């Protein structure tokens, strides 16, 4: 529903990108006070309550958020450094990243890089990978990433969302296919 969606979009923006511009100071792990997040959200959507934020967190289908005690964080997507959980994805054999075709000259030479984020974000889900690439351009390619290649190279893959995984970078040898 549009109420849930518009408050969640604002939560993700505050918690991933501009907490300080709403007066919040994330701790090392990226958590802000839940009460303080609620007041920040209410500067935009005055109907928001803590109970509604708790409902958004628990019902989020991607696993975007985490509440711990009286604090809340985004679980990935940040454009500032945070220490996240190191729940390691050891089971996935391939992972996916969608990107505009125009990026293949750089990506296939340099690998995937975190760009303005802290981590490279990949997915266990091809459609969601492609839909993320579509945010950046109409002509997108599906990158297929060999998870064992990454692990062997010392790049741990972490369970950030239900489908989202994070990794420090993806060297080009680990990009097996671009479709
Ligand atoms: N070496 C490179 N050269 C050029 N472009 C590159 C390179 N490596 C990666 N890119 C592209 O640089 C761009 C970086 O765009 P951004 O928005 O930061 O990353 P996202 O598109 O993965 O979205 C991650 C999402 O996953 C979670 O939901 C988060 O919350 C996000 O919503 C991509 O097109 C890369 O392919
Ligand atoms: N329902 C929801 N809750 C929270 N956040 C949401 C969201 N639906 C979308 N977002 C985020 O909005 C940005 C633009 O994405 P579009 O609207 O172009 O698809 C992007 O976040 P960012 O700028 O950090 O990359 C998305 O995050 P996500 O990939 O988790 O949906």
């Amino acid at each position: 529903k549009p109420e849930r969606k518009r408050v969640s979009k604002l939560m993700a923006y505050i918690l991933r990108h501009s907490p300080e511009e709403f007066g919040l100071r994330p701790d090392v792990e990226g958590f802000v006070s839940l009460n303080e997040l609620v007041n920040a959200l209410k500067t935009v959507y005055p109907e928001v309550t803590e109970e509604f934020v708790r409902e958004i967190v628990e019902n989020d289908p991607a696993g975007r958020y985490e509440i711990r005690g009286d604090r809340i964080r985004a679980r990935y997507g940040h454009s500032f450094p945070v220490s996240l959980d190191h729940e390691e994805d050891t089971e996935s054999r391939f992972l996916y990243h969608g990107t505009p075709r125009r990026n293949l000259p750089s990506i296939l030479k340099e690998g995937l890089k975190p760009m303005k984020r802290q981590y490279v974000h990949v997915s266990t889900d091809k459609i969601e990978a492609l839909e993320t690439g579509r945010r950046h351009g109409r002509e997108v390619v599906l990158l297929v990433i060999d998870a064992e290649c990454l692990r062997k190279r010392g790049f741990k893959i972490y369970k950030a969302g239900k489908n989202v995984r994070i990794v420090e970078r993806v060297p080009p040898d680990c990009i097996t296919l671009a479709v």
